[PDB]
Parts: C-alpha cells; structure tokens; sequence
C-alpha cells in the first residue's frame, strides 16, 4: 500500500543520511570505483537483494541486485554510477559533490528498495538495482590503454548486456525533478597537422607565416582558431528538438600536445588535438569527420582526422508507462506538476542511452542541482521512485 | 579492374601463405594475442598502418586502413581471431584446417583483397577499414568465472567499432558459401536454479516422494528439463519470422547443468542450475521469454529463480542496398551465377554483423567456404569479390 | 555415472523434435535415467535393509552432484553428462554387486553410460564387544539412572569411527550425549561420569 510505504520511509530519514555520507565520503574517481562498489554490494547484501559484482575487472564492476516479485508484472530498474570526477550531515543538508554527483541519488532509490522490501508492498513485477561503474567520459587514446583508462564500456552497458536486464530503467541523476529521456552522442577526434622539417634551434628558418611554418606547433595555431569557429556554428546547425528534450550539441578542444618537453631542442613535424564533439540521435559521426576534414583543406593544410570515440545517443522509445507512472508519483509527493529541463541535461551523456540502445525504455530523475542535497529534496525523490515502481511494477507488459 | 584481377591471380602464393600461418597460429577465445600479432605485423609490412585496440595487452582487436583520395563511401572488412578449442597446411589445391574454416580463411581473402587493391594502385574516393577482431565466439562469463579469461563478444568488434574502427558500410568475411545474409539473430541466457531441500545426510533421506517433490534439486531439475525441452520445440517455431536479410528460426539449448559439488556428495544439493541458450528473432525482448520459462517452472508448481545473465540484440541491416548491391554485381562477374540465399541456421546466429549494425553501420555476412577446408580457387573468388565490391561501392558518394 | 549421447552442436543447429532418451543432449537423457536411478534406491534399501546385534542397518541412495557442459561456453549443448552417486552399504554387500545394477538400470533404459566407482569403504559389526558394552551399560545405569535404549537406523546405517576400529580389530562402539542445537551441560557431566566408570572398570580387566 502506498500509504504503508510512505511512513516506512518517514522511519529511515536516518539511515538515508548515514548511506549518503558512507556513499560519499568513499574515494571512487573513475578507474578506482572498487571501493564504493564494494560497499554498495555489501548493503545490498545485508538488505537481501541477492547482489552480484558484474564486471570485467574484479576491482571496477558493477552491483546488480532484486526485488523480486510475485510474479506477471513489469520490471523496473534503478540506475546510479559508482564513480566520481569528503561528505557530512549538517541542518538537514548533505554536503559533497560526491553525493550530488552520484552517491546521493543512489541513496535515494537504495532507500526506496529497503522501504518497498519491509513494508512488504506488493509487487508483481522485479526492481532491478544496478549500481554501475565507469560512466564518466574518460576513454582511452594511444598511450593510454585498457584498466587504468577504461570507463563506459565496462560499466552500465556491460552491467544490462550480462544480465541486469528490465522493461523500464529509471537513471537517477541530480536533475532537479526534471526528466529527460534523450541524450546525445559523440564522436572523439585526434586531429594531426603536418609540417617540418624539422630543425635544431639556432638553425630554425624565419620568418615564416603561421600557416607555412615548419613547425606543427605554430599551424596548429591557425587550425584551432577555424575549428573554434565552426563549433560555433556546429551547435546551431545540429540543435534539434525530440519529445525527451532539446539537444543542443557542443564542441570542445578538450586536449592538445606536440613535442615532448625533455626534448624541445627540435621543434615537431607533428601536433596533436583531441576533440570532444557531441552528436544528436539523428547524425552520423563520419558526416562531422567530412566537415573537420574540410575546415582543415579549406586552410590549405594537411592532417591525419582520425575518430578514436563513437557512441550513439538515443531518445527513448515507448517511454510513457514509465513516463506516467513517474509524473503521477511526482505530483502526489512534490505536489506539483514536472518542469522539462534545460538543454543541457538533454546534451549530455547518461547511462539512458545504453538502456535505450538495448530496447529497455530509459529515462532520468533525480533530486538536487550543486554543493549539497536536502535531505528533503532526497526524501521526496525516494518516495517518488518508490511510487513508481508500485504503480508500473504492478501494471501487466 | 581486369588489372587488379590479374594482380590478385599473381598473389595465389601470399594468399596460401597468409591463410596456412594464420591458422597455425593457436588462438582460442582466450589467447587470441598471438594470432593478432601476427596481422598487426602483417598490416605493417604491407603498409595499412595499424593500431592495436584492446582493452587487454593480450587479447586486443587489429584496425588499419587503406585510404582513399576524398568523397567517397568507406567500407570496413571484418574477420574473427578466435578459433574454437587442429592444425593448418597446404595439399591439393585444397587449405586444410578448422582454424581455416572459421575464420581466418576469409580473413586472408580480404588482407590479400587490400593487398591487391593497393599495389595495383586501384582508385579509391573512400577508405578501406581493415578490422580483425577477438572474441567473436559465444563464450561468456558467469558465476564464478569472470574477466580476461572468459570475456569476447563485449570486448572484440563492438569495442573496435566504438573505438574508431567506424565506416558507412561492413562486410563480415564468413564461410557463407557466397551466400549473403544480413538478419542475425540475438540472445538472452538464463540461469535456471531449481529450488528443493531441505537437505539430509544420505542416512536420513526421506523416500519414497514424487520427483516434483523430491527434496532432491536435481531430482526436480529432471522433470524441469523434460518440460523446458518441451517448450524449446515449440519456441522455435512460434518464434520462426521471415526477413529480407533472411529467414530467423531462432533455437533453445540447455548448455550446461550443475547441483551441488562432486567433491561433497554426502549431502545432497537444495539447489540444482542450468544454462540455456535461447536465441531471440531481432523483435523478441528477452523478458517476454524470460516470462515463458519462469511459466514453465510455475506449471509445474515448481520453484525457481531464472536469471538472465546474457542479453544481446539480433538486427536487420537496414539501408543495405547499396553494399547489396555492390556485392551483388560483383559475384556475378567473378563466380557467375546470381548469389542463392542462406539458409536459416546462417540468419538465425551471432555474427558480428550486429555490432554494426548497433552502431548505424548497415551490415552483411558473406565469403566462401561451408567444415574441414576450402578451394584455393574459392577463396581467390572471395577475394575477387571483395575487391571489386570495394572498387563500385568506395567510389559511391556518402 | 555419466551417459553418453551427442553430436553435439552450435545452437542454430540443434535437431528438434527428439524424445528425451534419444536427444544428442546428455543432459536431457540424463534427465530419464535419474527417474530411473530414484526408483531403483527407494527398492534398495528395502531390499538390503538388515539386522544386525549391534544395529538396524537401512542402508540408504542419494545423488549427490551432477555436472554437464562447463557454464561459460553453453553456446554447443554437451556429449556427455556426469552424477555422482553416494550409495551406502550393510556390511555384508560387495560394492561390485551394487555397480552391475546400477549398470542394470542404464542397459535397461537402452542408454550407453560408464558406471565407475571412485570410493569404496566397508562397514562393520563389531566383534567381541561384549566386555566394552558391559562396562559402558552398568556405568551407564548408575549415573542416568535407566537401561541403555536402542538406536534408530539411520545412526547404524552412517559412517563412524567404529569402522577402521573394526576393520584392525579393536572392537568399538559409539556412544555420547545430546541429539541438535545445543548440549544440556548435565547431559555432557553424565557423559563423562559414564566415561570414567568404563574405563575404571574395563581397564582392570585381565585380557
């Protein structure tokens, strides 16, 4: 009974602060979730949602645990990451960017599993809790291979692929009890220049115009300077607006290097970029890779535009069921209709695209957002999802 | 094209080379480094400029190009370098070997292809993407066994395509027989553990009790099987759907079974699990059949929890034609005949034509050969094929 | 025990329809001989149940494990399927006799299996315990108070330490207090009263 439920989790305001502030105050940037993940299975373990770490390494995996049901229903899963980019209780806040980014949405939906399981709500369908690692965007690239570097890869998506499979998905993230359910997509582009030749310093040739420079360091000048401006216009051109939201998709230089600085005695032939560009559902990454390719012979220059990232980004498909079952929830706890949120949480990514890549219905809500949670905020959100999945749990697939 | 014909006629030597090493080379689903040392070097020599892409130092993917001068469509090759675990040489116009089979025989076609290509200076507006992947095989981890050692699909093709080996089209090199598909079919694996107990002592067994009663869990997995059995030879045929890249009659099997441990037989197991394989048409979601066989275990009055622990998407290419069409053209120059269509086993499996096909990347299955080896003179066919199937499509407009 | 079926194949592959003790799954034929294999011991200990002077044995069948295909490559259903059988034994049964019908019931269903043993221990009645049952039963009466009762079957149908005492002739029996949660701490002190008083008694006796 919803009623039932309600009070059940009025009871555990403290165990909600205590989870978030453990959750929190665990070190766990990405590449070292073990820890937080460690100590997510050993609640869920207590708690008797039967955990399993889901992973490719045994020190970063994901958590996957149940609530299961009686049978016939559907299923819905919860979905917060394990890693990060101290925390405390103080005047009914939270402190920490850990718990605003993720912990604290965790301990939301963690909350509202205990709450559901002890209440003894009646539920036909499963709540799959899948707490995940490696969802930052950090990717490998040249040097820089496989554990110590790895992320989206090995985290939500393996998680689903290996099992943690449901009709729905409900990610929480801080959005302010704004949901999404489109995100975009991205393709990485390491973006070479060619020069030389190279000479010993006090035989360099000048002067040379920026664009005729032997050295690639000095071209690289003119090429991020067109770049910046067709990202510019990028972001205009490729707004496109879905039901789930506004994609507005952004560019960014995220990283350069030419040379190496214990040898700068010679200056390169080469210089590298690596550029973030987000994609809308609608765009295929070798129609950008075509257009960089064309600011750079519109320049006269030649280089190496060679993608090292593509991940599709997806609007959810069939998405009402949960879409409904969520607004009614929300309007009974918060007791207001749900705001659609700014571009920015639509432009991003989420752990809704590899759910809605699998066919699992997929979108995101949550508490908060920037330095601290109200334990309010965080009660409201866990009887929100405990709500929704009393509602579309129950509901026949 | 009649002269990267003849350039491919005078590469019959390096053709038979690059296959009989290949599949010398011991690589199962596993171990697949040293087969992928091997056509990284290979690629180097023959100037593909390749990159490892692995998220292991040993079991790592193989991704080169042959670039083209601007404009056009780029098409990516795509063999396997894991094998399953014999041996491979040269006899009688004949390569024998089940390494050759599946797969690196297809595979050698489409290096020796670009070789070809590339020598005979074959104009090119889109770039060739040369991709040899691991762990294309249908191992998986589970329980007790996890990582490195028991990891493939999630780490082979789907991971080099995200990490940068992406083109407009993909052929997967097969033995297809030069019959193309481009349905597959997906999968969800379940792990079936009866409930039973409560467990005696050998001395304190209660009987007689029906089998349905048995507190015995490997007592009531008999007659569970019975009807999960039952079930699977009516799966396939509800299941059974037509599509334009091929027919899909997707199958059931039960891959393992294990209850208790046999180290410890003086108690008898409260709990007994299977395995199954069940392979969904590309329109199948994995819960509706979870839902069947959890209906299975509750038609019995049975207890039981059933786990997914795989979940992969079959596709249909879709915007094909082109590529279709390309191969199409191609077959019937250099083998002569309009291509026949597969049968359904061949649409109804795993290829690595859905990771492709995932991803937006429109995706076909097709070479020679199909058990235990190939005609030189087919493969030589194959890598005809694929040339000029190169040649049409890479000068497309994207 | 393992029953032998295949070909085995790629699951894309596998033939369908097959009656259970014809699938090239060992698994599925599996599934009949245990049917089998479970009519059979609830006959046997019937049929070797016996009497002895120092206990009812009810020698008892279970099976204990099975195993078939390894979990982390389903992909090809198995040739072959493995149970372990723990089949227990009155002292007077030779173990090869128990394996031809085991082997019996297998011919009978006109599977093919391979029927081998990987654990063979006797049992015993020990021989000449008088004088050890007779200190332990006059200690026994004057510090519990009663007669000694009998056991049931199950704990003269177990394995105990009385075997290898037996089998090198030093003639043993079992015996202590409590019996599943918990000792009663007087129960333990009549134990050890009742220890004591045999071994002051048998160990006086001339050999």
């Amino acid at each position: 009974d919803v009623a039932k439920v309600m009070k059940t989790l009025d009871g555990m305001r403290e165990g909600l602060i205590q989870t978030a502030v453990e959750l929190g105050s665990i070190e766990a940037p990405t590449g070292r979730e073990g820890a937080a993940g460690d100590y997510v299975y050993e609640w869920m373990a207590r708690n008797g949602f039967g955990p399993e770490r889901v992973g490719v390494f045994d020190d970063r995996f994901n958590v996957v645990g149940r609530l299961r049901g009686t049978g016939g229903g559907a299923s819905l899963s919860f979905n917060s990451h394990l890693d990060t980019i101290e925390a405390w209780h103080e005047e009914g806040r939270i402190y920490g960017y850990s718990v605003v980014n993720c912990k604290g949405p965790m301990a939301c939906w963690l909350i509202a599993a205990k709450a559901l399981k002890e209440a003894g709500a009646a539920l036909k369908g499963d709540v799959v809790l899948t707490a995940v690692c490696g969802e930052i965007d950090c990717e490998p690239v040249d040097e820089f291979q496989g554990h110590d570097y790895l992320a989206e890869d090995i985290g939500a998506r393996y998680a689903i692929s290996h099992g943690a499979i449901s009709d729905y998905a409900l990610v929480a993230e801080a959005t302010n009890f704004k949901p999404a359910w489109v995100e975009a997509g991205k393709v990485f582009l390491k973006v070479t220049v060619f020069a030389g030749p190279s000479r010993y310093t006090p035989y360099v040739p000048r002067p040379v115009a920026a664009l005729d420079s032997p050295n690639a360091i000095v071209r690289m000048a003119k090429l991020v300077e067109a770049l910046e401006e067709w990202a510019d216009n990028y972001e205009k051109r490729y707004t496109r607006e879905y039901g789930g939201g506004t994609v507005v998709p952004k560019v960014a230089i995220g990283a350069i290097r030419g040379g190496v600085p214990y040898k700068i005695y010679r200056f390169p032939e080469l210089c590298s970029i690596y550029m973030d560009i987000r994609l809308n559902p609608d765009t295929n990454p070798l129609v950008v890779q075509r257009e960089v390719e064309a600011v750079v012979s519109k320049l006269g220059l030649k280089a190496e535009v060679k993608p090292f990232l593509f991940r599709r980004g997806y609007e959810a498909q069939g998405i009402e069921p949960l879409q409904n079952a969520l607004e009614v929830a929300h309007r009974e706890v918060v007791g207001r209709p749900t705001e659609r949120p700014g571009s920015p949480e639509c432009s991003m990514w989420r752990d809704t695209n590899p759910y809605n890549e699998l066919g699992i219905p997929s979108l995101t809500y949550g508490c908060g957002g920037n330095t601290y949670f109200l334990v309010d905020d965080m009660l409201k959100a866990a009887k929100v999802y405990a709500m929704t999945a009393m509602d579309l749990c129950n509901r026949t697939p």
